[PDB]
């Protein structure tokens, strides 16, 4: 457009000139477009927009070659030179004042079923790929591009898809868990409210999935977020424009003092979001959150919700035993093809919500039961009677023998409220103090 | 009013233009209007005020498509472009400047009887639906129009009042308690002074209900704060303008020390409100607050009052299981039918005060005794006298054996002060005869 | 003034162009009063004063219908604008920068006796309503008329002062409290060096009260303020300008680690106000504070001063049942007549110290045991020689959750008050 801007803005010139010429040697040669005509101009010959109608609320000019509409500044000034460059950095502003006046307000498009890729949309509704339009209104995009594939490509005889199953130690479940998982962090319109969890005791291809991810995605379309920063003031506003956020390293067994931020964001509940010395506002952010971590961190709210929105993948398989290679990470993952790869692969394929693998549901029992000393308590309760209040306290078996702070008389209503036997009141079983709960009896006749 | 101004621009032009011809070729062929006459135009033509004579303060514009005064300077500067395209940001702060001068002072229109509606104006004294006009003076409306509404709408075979009911477990006292929390938080200007607390384990609906009152209201008319995050610093600036807040997970069993703010917001009572790098000032917020949690949150204050603005809604309906469907939460409520049926009816009930159902008086109790360890213990007590006082201090019964935090025998006057039941206060000096202080006296035999 | 303004302004622009005319067509014709010649008129017509030579203070200009000078720039600047409209904010400014070198500097009027009410000012040595003057120099006043009463105003069947016997459960000195907190409540430049604090728990109407202050005075003139929240930053300036300070629920128990400035607002002492990102200064505040709250909150220092600086108002009546009226805080105190009333009868009522009602001096005493545990032991344990005996580390801490000391501080007792010796006598249930 650089060329198209540059001739208009010699004609106008030379009919500025043209029209001082027929009135006489008067404005001393005018020779610099006006920024009003200058606007009036770049509004008739591009595609100028404003997000919205609220204050200082910057224009936003289509990038014919990128196919998604920018805010950034440098840009329209170098468009303004390109029409008028004798404009300084004042009368540019004036220009783009003006455009702001002139040009009128449409809302980014947020429907889920539109996928911005760096080829083009993505529509989902009917799986194909639509050239860029003005009419979709995208501020940013996925890096990678989206071309049609046949085969899987293969560098130095190294294969994506069997890398794949060697990650999942040859599962099939986890590995369609995974492409969905990929699928899923390329949507930002849509969440589907699961919080996923990568458990890793080594080198186990974490991260080297989590770059996979940041590559195939737009490095600046994730944001880098753990969980038990979400409550701290400011760390949520990098959950902006971003598509995902991803936590690199969660601290082993760290605790999570409240989690409401957390939760919010993934179920695309509406969170309160401010910025460094800026206004508060709240915003619904449906980025997907995908955290890397050794071992599990633990929640505080111990309550059926964090239950309802984690996922686990196990990510059992151990490569510091196998020979490192850096060059799948450093190398492999960054190339165009496996990349384009995974995009097609991960865009084509459909799923209304994440399957759980048989191996997530033992390891979400398993953070259950470690989490809250409760449920732990009952599923290896084995316990025949059920009268005795004391007795079924037990002192809890030791704290579980994970020395988690327990209480007395009221985690025992946590314990009948969370479970066919019910409660039974007996006055021969019961009240006869035959154990003043240390306690090494198991099970009684 | 863009065509008008439009109009009236080329003719002012042209008229300057003319006088300039008459004067002869001296002022270079005048083409902008003075900012000046610019102001004198829009003050004629249009409808600008300002809210109060404060310093500072900002002009408001009459939308009239909207029908709401507006104070945002983009939609100010883009009706003087309309009028003079040629002016500068600072001629366009001129005119703003020459308008502020000019114009009269109205404070904004605060009636509780009065609702601002996408569609216009509902007056609850008359019931009725009026236009907009330039004399009701408001700077936000309700996001849903209101219209005459029959037959309940029903979008791929759903019905909004069935998963009323539904999420109330076909109770009618919660329904219509729900319905009377839907009308009230519209109203920006009456409060009623409850603190709507939704309560469930999970997939009770609460999100589902607190996001279709946020649609059913306008979204910017909604304000997002927790009860913990009342009391910190530059967080009640979010409730300038909103008709209601909402609090989309309190963490359970949050201890909140101070409850200062959140109990001025829930009563009609002004509070100390700052901006960012703005100065403080003194505001009366009349928002509904609705907070969701899993679990009533521990308050620091055990006095009554407090228990009294708090009110608690019971959802103990479960869609864990397959029984969820996306689509109600995503879709359904986001319909325009299904909002304007809510609005019209939530509109259209009137009474004086929340409606307290039998559970939320249950639940609520159960909060007190949760609360107030004094309280539970004597609710607890079932000890029929009580001349031993020391007994009675057992630790309140070890905690009325749960855990807690006791004060060393400070609470005396508190038991007096929770319930005297029947017996009042009784204290014999015959007392000293029984042995001191452990869980065998559960029984009024002594 | 706007018609005197609009006439000057004509007057002077067809003078000069009279005087563009006699002197033959130079340049452009001027139509634009020069601001200097501005601010001449408008010192020569209007009434434009400077409280203080300090730097870069603002022009106060005499509201001739207000009857109080405002320094706020947006009136003087749509004053200019009637005099000038087509000077633009900048040759305001000029404007207003030139009436500061030529107007001459007055103190503001800070006699206790004089009272601005929205009719006129009112004259306690008189006991008179006397009309507005530019010569009182007053920046506020109060937002309800003054107009004599004889019949006491009843709407819809309800009577203020009933309802004030009511809010008192029906105690004579309760109510007399009451009326004399009002009346140092309006007054903004008298101080009485007392803490006025609303102690009652659940529905008591200390809200109501607290409301209908607000009303009969400015709305704008009360500051919003509760007892913890005045030591830390910026918190002051919001007392700036205020004839009163509300707090309308502070926490119950709250810890006030620092009352150093609680205490400088609460007497005449002066302290320094900071504003936000402005030049902070030294300012005496002589509005009172009013507290309401569940409860008495207890102090650190648990001092002499704290204790004479406090004084306790009773909300015994509960209206937690149907006897609540929404209507008494909606709407009755809202009622100009209800109003003027309260402002006259308060305002008439003269005193020099509040009377202490009985139950006042009772929860004062209360108090004094709760903050302080050396006083409550001292009440409690209603011999002579044995000091550690009675020290007992305060009989085990008289039986309130304390904390002691290590018998060395517990002799301060005797300040409170063991005459002075024994050789041979120097948990329990034990004097
Ligand atoms: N097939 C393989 N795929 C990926 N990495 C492999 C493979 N075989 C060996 N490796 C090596 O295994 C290591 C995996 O690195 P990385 O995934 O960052 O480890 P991690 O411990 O999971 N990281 P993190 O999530 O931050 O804790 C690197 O040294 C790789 O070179
Ligand atoms: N009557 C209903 N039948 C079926 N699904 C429903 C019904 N009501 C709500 N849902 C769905 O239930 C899901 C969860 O509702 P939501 O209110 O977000 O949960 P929540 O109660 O906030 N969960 P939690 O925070 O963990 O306690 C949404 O997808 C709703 O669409
Ligand atoms: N004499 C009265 N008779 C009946 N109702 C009254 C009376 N005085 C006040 N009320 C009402 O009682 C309520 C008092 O609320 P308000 O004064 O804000 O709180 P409070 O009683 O001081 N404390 P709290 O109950 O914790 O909010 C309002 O509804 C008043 O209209
Ligand atoms: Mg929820
Ligand atoms: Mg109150």
């Amino acid at each position: 457009v650089k060329q198209l801007l540059n001739q208009l803005g010699h004609e106008e010139r030379t009919k500025m000139e043209e029209n001082w010429i027929e009135e006489g040697k008067r404005g001393r040669k005018p020779t610099t477009i006006s920024p009003i005509k200058c606007a009036y101009i770049l509004n008739e010959h591009l595609t100028f927009i404003l997000f919205d109608d609220e204050e200082n609320t910057k224009l936003a000019m289509y990038q014919f070659d990128e196919g998604i509409y920018t805010q950034n500044t440098t840009i329209i000034k170098r468009v303004i030179s390109y029409l008028e460059p004798k404009h300084n950095s004042n009368k540019a502003d004036e220009v783009i004042y003006h455009l702001t006046n002139m040009v009128d307000i449409k809302e980014k498009t947020n429907s889920p079923y539109l996928i911005p890729v760096k080829n083009g949309v993505f529509n989902r509704k009917t799986k194909q790929l639509e050239s860029f339009t003005p009419d979709y209104i995208f501020t940013s995009k996925i890096d990678t591009s989206y071309v049609r594939q046949d085969i899987v490509p293969e560098i130095n005889g190294w294969n994506i898809d069997r890398w794949i199953e060697e990650i999942a130690c040859n599962d099939n479940q986890v590995v369609k868990l995974l492409w969905q998982v990929i699928n899923d962090s390329m949507n930002g319109n849509y969440t589907r409210k699961k919080a996923i969890f990568f458990v890793g005791d080594g080198n186990n291809g974490k991260g080297t999935f989590q770059e996979l991810l940041s590559n195939v995605i737009g490095y600046s379309n994730i944001a880098s977020l753990k969980v038990n920063e979400f409550d701290e003031r400011f760390k949520l506003s990098v959950l902006e424009g971003k598509t995902a956020v991803i936590g690199d390293d969660v601290p082993v067994g760290v605790y999570v003092d409240d989690s409401s931020n957390f939760k919010s964001v993934v179920t695309g509940d509406p969170v309160l979001v401010e910025f460094k010395n800026k206004p508060l506002y709240r915003a619904t952010f449906k980025c997907t959150v995908i955290q890397s971590t050794n071992g599990m961190p633990k929640f505080k709210d111990k309550t059926g919700g964090t239950l309802r929105r984690l996922l686990i993948v196990p990510f059992n398989a151990n490569f510091n035993g196998i020979k490192e290679n850096f060059k799948i990470k450093e190398d492999y993952i960054k190339n165009q093809q496996v990349l384009e790869y995974v995009l097609y692969k991960a865009i084509n394929l459909d799923f209304e919500t994440f399957d759980i693998p048989d191996a997530s549901k033992k390891m979400l029992e398993v953070f259950k039961e470690d989490n809250d000393p409760v449920y732990g308590f009952k599923v290896n309760m084995f316990d025949q009677r059920k009268v005795p209040k004391y007795i079924v306290y037990a002192f809890y078996k030791e704290y579980c023998d994970e020395n988690g702070y327990n209480a007395l008389s009221s985690n025992k209503f946590y314990k009948q409220f969370e479970h066919e036997n019910y409660w039974k009141t007996d006055a021969q079983r019961r009240y006869d103090n035959e154990e003043l709960a240390r306690i090494y009896n198991f099970n009684d006749n």
